[PDB]
């Protein structure tokens, strides 16, 4: 059928996307207490630091899509490219990043986030030295959008194909239906060379969640239906695994009733 | 002694516990070489109880981090008045506390048990019952009626004795002294200044008596310790600051046999 009408909507209710109020909901407490190892955060991060340590997943140029305001996806991730793009469809994430780049007051901390990564990645790294890393190796914030068959657009500064990809709650919370999931997946896919890595991180059974002003509309997506779609694009997955968000976890932020997040190789 | 009367909380901790010498980020730094010492002995398990009693705690923290984990009643102590007023600023989360936040975090970092540092914090300000004054220079340093469980199943100091003693004699006395409060098979570590002869405190200048590792070492055994441990950290160029002269620093793990 005809993709252009959901887009349009999805691109409308962005426009109400607060940044600020999207932070405090998903990365201050109670989510954002890293003190719980039975939080999600903690999960999260322990997903993408147990990846890293594998060594498996390593290469020159990175590339995080659908960004937003946040950072901490790529907080283990930096000691392993020396090139990373961040990207996001609105301009106000790409500000907001743009703070945090700077070092300004103003902007966001991430630090719990940065010393639970240098904690858990067991190398005795300081916060300090690990956040400096990783805003040497951001080299670009672009906007991009997945919906195009050029998210980046064309001629883009990003060095392409890219070793690796990340992305976090993007995909199924810009994606109408199952359909666009899949066409947004196989989009970015082609930004990742053969042989790359793709790093994936999302709601489970989600159709909704607030930004502020903003309710947005999300694709409720299961596991299966995630391995299907990696498998659909090209992807073995190496690895698959659900977080069950507990009842108090559940705070009216969203109706997500869990995280999933994948490892997959882009088959080459 | 009384140079002690003119001993400023905040200018001592700023010339000890704020960077340089409070930047923690280079493991080679004589905080992170502290807290690995601390850290490795209490992890063997061998340094366990119930009560454990700091010497000297002054205005800081840092010596209890890894310990509070181990020993459920923890009672501090220090000679001065205005130290214990910083402590409790701490210990109660009163405005204008000085920010350990950096050592509990590495603290956590080193004892790899994956814990957050507002845990450690939070353990750590829970577990210390007390904050007692206490002279070295008494024979029962606590005084007679002490609220303080005696005998302590382990003791801690750092940077005490060696600061308040005039010379080597004074020293092994002061050790004496407070060997006394602690329990037969009991454990102590000790952290202080080697070869250190003054060091500064705002408008306060106090004497130290400059001692080395051997000299440490039989003041242990003169005292009745067996020595599980000592270590030494020689103090590099970029930490020599103009607040003090010290050489080096020294961990004694000490067991009273
Ligand atoms: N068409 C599009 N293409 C790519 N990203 C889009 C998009 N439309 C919206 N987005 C972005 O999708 C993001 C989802 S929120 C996820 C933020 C971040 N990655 C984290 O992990 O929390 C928003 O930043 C939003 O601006
Ligand atoms: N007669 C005495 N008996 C016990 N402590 C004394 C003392 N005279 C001075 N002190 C204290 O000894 C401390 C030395 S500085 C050490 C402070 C802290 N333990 C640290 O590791 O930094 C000061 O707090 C000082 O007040
Ligand atoms: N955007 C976003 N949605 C989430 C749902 C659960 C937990 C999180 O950290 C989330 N971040
Ligand atoms: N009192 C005192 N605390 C110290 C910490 C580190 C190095 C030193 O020389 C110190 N002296």
């Amino acid at each position: 059928p005809d993709s252009a009408p959901g887009q349009a909507a999805v691109a409308s209710a962005y426009q109400r996307f607060e940044p600020r109020a999207y932070l405090r909901n998903n990365y201050a407490p109670p989510r954002g207490d890293l003190c719980n190892p039975n939080g999600v955060g903690p999960w999260k991060l322990r997903c993408l630091a147990q990846t890293f340590a594998t060594g498996e997943v390593s290469g020159r140029t990175l590339i995080d899509i659908g960004s937003g305001p946040t950072v901490y996806q790529l907080l283990s991730a930096c000691s392993h490219f020396e090139d990373i793009t961040m990207t996001d469809f609105l301009e106000v994430n790409r500000q907001e990043l743009g703070r945090w780049l700077q070092e300004e007051p103003g902007a966001f901390n991430w630090s719990m986030y940065s010393q639970h990564a240098c904690l858990i990645e067991g190398k005795g790294e300081c916060w300090q030295d690990k956040e400096r890393q990783l805003r040497a190796r951001v080299k670009r914030v672009l906007p991009i959008d997945v919906h195009q068959p050029q998210p980046l657009g064309a001629g883009s500064p990003a060095p392409l194909p890219a070793d690796a990809l990340v992305s976090a709650f993007c995909l199924e919370a810009v994606s109408p239906d199952l359909a666009s999931f899949q066409r947004a997946l196989d989009h970015i896919t082609t930004l990742l060379r053969p042989g790359g890595h793709l790093l994936l991180i999302g709601a489970l059974e989600e159709s909704w969640y607030l930004a502020g002003e903003a309710r947005l509309t999300v694709v409720p997506v299961s596991e299966e239906e995630v391995r299907e779609a990696l498998v659909r694009s090209g992807y073995k997955v190496r690895d698959l695994r659900t977080y069950i968000m507990p009842a108090h976890l559940q705070t009216g932020v969203d109706d997500v009733k869990g995280v999933f997040f994948a490892w997959a190789q882009k088959v080459g």
